[PDB]
């Protein structure tokens, strides 16, 4: 009656706790799996982007009417590469700064030109911080240079 | 009495068969973790073998603005290099030693 209805009730008890506790436990080794799940994802991508090789430097020194360029490269040495298909021959004039491959050294991009000996060495770096708003008196010439 | 009796009964009956089962499952998870921890630790040693010489001296000669960078070598070639998010061009200037 009450004897009895307890007596099944007890062992449903005891085990349901048993099973609990495990859940719990092996439920921060899934939050752990989690974290090294990232981790495997990111330190392959960004290893990878190194490895790709990168391209040599040259520049349109002749330009043949066999489809050969004649570029001297970076190398120092003076090369006869072919053009691609991604980089035209009335995209292309002597005297263009151009991109070959570091592998079969041929005509795969182009880097305008001359960018050197420094492009920054120049100055081109940060937009003045004044405008005209900050000026006053010389009225006069800005209007005629503004516009 | 015999009500309240049926009632702790019906709850803890209930519980047991749902937790059981999500035991079991979270058995095998234990397994998915021991997976990834071996390969992060495989691609670590990975990062490690860039890092080692022979290493070269570079200066920035100009950076251009598509995602490369133009690098000098001291052996002569200027390249155009793909950075990944480890180092950064970012971190990069014009005159650079690299």
């Amino acid at each position: 009656l009450l004897e009895k209805l307890k007596k099944l009730e007890e062992d449903y008890y005891k085990l349901r706790e048993l099973y609990r506790r495990l859940e719990d436990e092996k439920k921060f080794i899934e939050s752990e799996r989690i974290r090294y799940e990232r981790e495997v994802r990111r330190l392959r991508s960004e290893v990878e982007r190194l490895r790709s090789p990168p391209l040599l430097v040259g520049v349109v020194s002749d330009i043949l009417e066999d489809g050969r360029v004649v570029v001297k490269s970076s190398t120092g040495p003076k090369f006869v590469v072919n053009t691609s298909q991604y980089i035209n021959e009335e995209e292309l004039k002597p005297g263009a700064r151009v991109a070959l491959n570091q592998q079969t050294l041929a005509i795969v991009n182009v880097l305008p030109t001359s960018k050197d000996p420094m492009v920054y060495g120049f100055e081109v770096e940060e937009k003045p911080e004044v405008s005209y708003e900050d000026i006053g008196g010389l009225d006069v010439q800005i209007e005629e240079i503004r516009e």
